[PDB]
């Protein structure tokens, strides 16, 4: 296939997502509320992307290391299997590793370097303490415009993210880096949320 163009780092607002069994977070009263990884796609410039490419299986010995880090903030939000590539994958890990991490090379050669990249990133740019510092905060109350989320995340980071809502609430942020890991915009999309939207808390 041809190699992908660009990479979106998706990113999950655990409050939209809880709105039970020990793969899901939605349990965890004691993590607070906040964006966590949904996965990072090999993307193509015209919208589609490659999927299910070919690779070493899902090893999670690759990323033992990981793991911590994996459970707390790539989690999954919910306990029936999902399926990717043929088959009902055993977690969130193995999903969008089968259906997006092999699309990943050569830019990121095994598992590990996908996850542990996809972590830097996810570290690297805090979007939840992006929103915090701007007076974005989790609120089972308050109801805030996206214009402003929008000009909040874009103000620092000097590209425009990708929003996408669940009813009424901020469900997933989208921000794209090129194949050398520097931010850059993502292809041009029409807005789907509400011109007021919501950042839900957990629970």
């Amino acid at each position: 296939h041809k190699e992908f163009d660009y990479f979106t780092l998706a990113l999950t607002w655990s409050g939209t997502e809880c709105l039970s069994c020990p793969t899901n977070a939605c349990s965890r009263s004691e993590v607070e509320t906040g964006f966590t990884i949904k996965g990072l796609w090999p993307d193509y410039d015209d919208g589609t992307w490659p999927s299910c490419c070919e690779g070493a299986k899902y090893d999670q010995n690759e990323i033992s290391i990981l793991s911590n880090d994996l459970s707390k903030y790539w989690p999954s939000y919910s306990c029936p299997s999902s399926s990717a590539c043929g088959s009902f994958d055993a977690s969130d890990l193995a999903y969008e590793w089968a259906k997006h991490g092999t699309c990943s090379s050569p830019v990121l050669g095994n598992q590990y370097e996908y996850f542990s990249t996809t972590l830097m990133l996810y570290f690297k740019y805090n979007i939840s303490e992006i929103l915090s510092e701007s007076g974005y905060l989790p609120s089972n109350t308050a109801e805030y415009k996206v214009e402003g989320i929008m000009s909040a995340i874009q103000s620092a980071l000097r590209v425009t993210p990708v929003v996408k809502c669940k009813s009424d609430a901020v469900e997933q942020v989208q921000i794209c880096f090129d194949k050398t890991l520097q931010l850059q915009e993502c292809p041009s999309t029409a807005s789907t949320c509400p011109s007021l939207v919501s950042l839900p808390i957990k629970n």
